[PDB]
């Protein structure tokens, strides 16, 4: 018996999935590639682990595929791992029958009992099958920590970069080869923090400055697991600047990147089509402490969105800074959906009163457009929980929903995933109920702060995303299958603080 | 209707508490001195606010004194701030009548709807009642997020040395003076990270290395809310070295002083008996985004204990590497508590069969000593709940419980504050049902690993203490009053995997 | 609706089971013989009376044998005997062609509701099937009711020596035989102080001692029953000299073999595997007075365990002068071993909390080891209960559960084996619920007196052995079927009299 499963997130067919792998596109067949973690055999983590194999062209909608790779033994693993294209064949691996656009080498860590190495595979089909180089490692340093090789082109330099990280090292080690089956350590960084217990997927990649597209500043993706600071897994970032070996960040500094509860392993694609435009990056939304106990049959684990990267040097932090701001833009192409149903438009919504919309037959997939604005000036006010809230409560059983909104006193967006049912969450011990973001005004007409909220739903994961993108939190939910969470509810509490400036519901396929 | 109060933990007898103040100890008195944040009137924060005062002798029993310090305006408040000893009157306050053991300098923050400000103030009768001094501020720099004063005495370069906090521009600005009216500034730290929303309770200690008491390192405390990573308000630190001026810790690197959802605004003292020895460290137990609704009365807000610091440089932060640990060990006069009551002493329990005793009149204070050994080689297991849990049932309503314990999966220490009624925990969306650790072994003996962890129950408030402090929780809890949390239980999953070296547990007044 | 049978005690296929007859050891093919009054057809005692047979090699794990010996009448009945290993021939049957120690003869009362003679058969198959002698009886009469006849060697006098009960003149008759065939009259016993009660299953056996086990004195073994407004059915013991024709009972040792209600018509194996070396015994674990009525289908009745019988000469307890004292420690071969769970060890106990180990899948069969020390210090001890109590209840319900332990006012072990819903306990008015012990301390140090017990727990039968056998009480006890005294709990009155140097409970199968 099935459970609910995303529409517009990937999940496998059966089996378990965890770190998405080998990101790249194929310019010449439209194709976008998604490898992954994936056990076919189970319906949780376990050895022998493949990598998975799916293809999209707009990157909502994907088609299954053979295993890509596969470890030559059980007792091993073919580990997480990143893809490049070799326009000039300078692995030589590629005769001019295979196209420049499709020549695709994969670079792995092969998980032993005894070692973790780095090993390198081509394709001759376009990314499909994938053949090993004939005398892999081509890169091992006599560890058991040491894994997951990001690997992009340096044109300055004219190398490929690989950053990789020496997990329980705390460092992440960048090497350098022509060749691609040669690899030179440049440079080592470091002990950045928060550091946890390991050091996982490492990323390095250059993100357009947003206003200024022309600009760009170097991004150093880091997961680490366990031990992040809200517990288990997270993923965290550093804004800074590549020379060809070393990388250091604007300022010793720590940002995270999602606040969500499940969200890791973040790799970006190696190229895309743009239209889209790289930087884009796509997340294993989850979190590997209760990643594994999780109701879904015969799958586990689903992707988050691809998310279009770009630096925001104006954010205002607070209302007297700005920071360098990392700004995650949804990608989903809505296909085919509507209508609207909206609110409060253009209303200052008060206690007494509260506003619904149900969707009678929600398929548990929607969307939601949220703007906004505190008074400010002045109310006053405490002692009395000062919330906008909004309830997706229903539709076949209500009292079973998830609430999120804000609150003036704590200046945080909050999100509650209990309520219930699923023993799962009721009773597993790692699965938090409620978490915040903190998020931010975007301007301030005469005495009003504006916020905005954009929100999808689909089925058992939610993605909120603050003032576009510029802060962003990825959470699971679970409620008791079949149905739906389409009544969708506005309340307040206290007479006159909140205004809605715009409120519009979809359901979403 | 009163609700349960605490026992040995510091709570204000009527209305508001927060962040600890001017923290220091009366050498020929032998008086331990507390100040506090506090608003007499509601039972929330507003102002005015004032500097509560309590002392004790053992820092486990507290007298409570009249409010020390007071803002001259409703619309002002007197915020955070540090005390110092004047031993050789460098403030020229104090006569040849005055005990220099008891020479009181208190530097704090007077927050007003215009600007906020350092003053100082004075005491002649040992820190009981206090005047300003004539010309306050000593230090304004036009700004309205300019708080929180940590001052300290530098022998070598013969200062007072004052870290604090320019809040919103996430910058701790160090200053300088030998006169401590004049002060001048020296350098400023910096963009640490996580930088959250503001830099708020600065700190700057050194601490004696363990192992090693001889040696010591300093440590640079900084806490911030809202913006924590686990949601709203948390305490960082950073461990480097001081040379008079600047500050740089060893490494780039964040870390949190307590995981726990409730622990905040931490400051040390600026002298103990030794005996107890410094550092010690004292915070306010709660987190802003909930602390106003917790549902106790007439008092909110409760103290943590006073922590014992040591800095651990061989720390096992994993299987491979080293790192420098800040050590927390609490401080606790027992007073009369006994007997123990002890479980599977030296046997490895089985799922089939728990263990339980319940005290049938526990006050609801309690303390457990706890050294578990997780099998390690190899009994593999996934897919199952790999569990050792501690369940603390009963006494009036069991079902109305909080659990913790380890799983083997996850390699982290869960707590579980759900359950239940106490409407504000059922209903509060901030208020964190389930949080962990990751907690690591001490040592293994052959083929297994050893976990010690020490907690202590308070009617309202939970303090883990794993590894004798080398990792460290607070988390407050409201069960149903009056009662209890007397009915102990353990529980585990997983037949062979758990052995049990130790588990004892006694009433604690 | 078949009922909980016991695991390590032996109980019939199905029928009547009482007294233990012929039991010999086979020490060509190592197995031990059990034979046992037996009415296969009803459930209660009638006639036909057979004698069952069953066969073990570890004294723990029984098979069953087709019935050795039958009376030619369906009329009159089989009834008790011992039975003789004649290895030197010296009864006249027996070929060269059949072992030596394989030459097994019973000797048993062939009861007819005319007569009452003496019957002796041989065994030419090593005890399974049985051939009469042809010239049955070997004693001719009067016979006033004589029964029950234990033969035994006798070095010195190179005779057969018979010791048989005289019911109606309230005697013990002695025979002597070289032949086996013929028996003469010897001497008679004895006290005495019980007469008017009726003399059943005599025993006379040379007991090894304790501290020396190369010296041993003549002990006469007596079933005495019984005066229902008396105690009872009760197993006795006189310690004395024996000549070779007479019996001398020393005057002022003599005790009771087993303190409980349930431990009847003991006889002791006429030869041993030593290994456990005899003095071994086996009872019929059951009371006259009600056993008819014991609810048990399709079988009733079990035997004891078989006990190692020794002397121990230096006793004291009272202080007052010691005497030799009979103990008996079990025979009982572990299959499933281990794994222990304990209560609280090195530990004082208080009356305001408990202990609970909750065996939640235990068949309700197992073993407890309770070492506990009363603080003779003060604690003066009012009139108030000063009772440490084990409980057992459940699993599926409590309510249902059987208490024991030490009250210290009156200096006695109390069971009270009441406490259940089966129809057989609330209605049968001669099975008495409660009975005391009177352990005595092993070791007096310090202020506290040191007591141990050991009890096994067997479906329907419960075996408390006091100070590894110097005590021993035998009770059975029904419980509504299926389910099974799993919950273990310790209570105790009285805040500080108690400590527990040793509490653990374990399963046996």
């Amino acid at each position: 018996e099935t459970s609910d499963r995303p529409l517009v997130h990937f999940t496998p067919n059966k089996g378990w999935m965890n770190d998405p792998n080998g990101l790249w596109y194929d310019e010449k067949d439209a194709k976008w590639h998604l490898y992954f973690q994936y056990n076919p055999n189970d319906t949780v983590w376990g050895t022998p682990l493949f990598w998975g194999h799916a293809t999209s062209d707009d990157l909502t909608n994907w088609e299954d595929q053979p295993i890509a790779i596969a470890p030559k033994r059980n007792d091993s693993g073919a580990f997480s791992g990143s893809m490049v294209v070799d326009y000039n064949n300078t692995s030589g691996f590629f005769n001019d029958t295979i196209d420049p656009r499709q020549r695709c080498v994969a670079i792995w860590t092969y998980n032993t009992p005894e070692s973790e190495e780095q090993y390198i595979s081509y394709s001759l089909d376009g990314g499909y099958t994938f053949t090993e180089y004939q005398k892999n490692p081509v890169l091992a340093a006599n560890s058991t920590q040491f894994r997951d090789p990001k690997v992009f082109w340096y044109e300055p330099s004219q190398k490929w970069i690989m950053t990789a990280a020496k997990s329980q090292d705390y460092k992440i080690e960048i090497y350098s080869s022509d060749d691609l089956k040669s690899w030179k350590l440049e440079s080592a960084f470091a002990n950045e923090g928060f550091l946890g217990y390991q050091y996982e997927c490492p990323g390095l990649i250059e993100v357009p400055t947003e206003q200024d597209p022309s600009k760009s500043y170097w991004v150093m993706f880091i997961s680490i697991n366990p031990g992040a600071p809200a517990g288990g897994s997270f993923n965290q970032y550093f804004v800074g600047s590549f020379n060809g070996t070393h990388f250091e960040a604007f300022d010793n500094q720590s940002r995270v990147v999602d606040f969500g509860k499940d969200y890791y392993a973040l790799q970006t694609f190696f190229n895309t089509d743009p239209t889209y435009g790289s930087a884009l990056g796509i997340a294993w939304a989850s979190n590997w402490e209760y990643s594994a106990f999780v109701p879904t049959n015969p799958w586990r684990s689903s992707m988050s969105l691809v998310r279009k990267f770009s630096l925001n040097t104006e954010y205002q932090a607070n209302p007297e800074t700005e920071l360098i701001n990392l700004k995650a833009e949804p990608i989903l192409n809505i296909s085919n959906a509507g209508p609207w149903s909206r609110f409060a438009t253009n209303t200052t919504l008060t206690k007494a009163n509260s506003y619904n919309v149900d969707l009678s037959n929600s398929t548990g997939t929607l969307e939601f457009e949220l703007v906004y604005a505190v008074n400010t000036t002045q109310t006053i006010s405490k002692s009395v929980f000062a919330d906008l809230s909004l309830w997706f409560k229903g539709l076949e059983d209500p009292e079973e929903y998830l609430r999120m909104g804000f609150e003036v006193s704590a200046s945080s967006f909050f999100l509650d995933r209990g309520n219930s049912k699923v023993k799962f969450v009721k009773e597993n011990p790692y699965f938090t109920n409620r978490m915040s973001v903190n998020n931010q005004p975007f301007k301030s007409e005469n005495d009003l702060s504006y916020y905005k909220v954009y929100g999808l739903l689909d089925q058992n994961i939610l993605e909120l995303y603050f003032n576009d993108g510029d802060v962003v939190s990825t959470n699971t939910y679970f409620m008791t299958t079949g149905n739906a969470l389409g009544s969708v509810n506005m309340t307040t509490g206290v007479d006159n603080l909140f205004y809605i400036d715009k409120f519009q519901v979809r359901e979403v396929k």
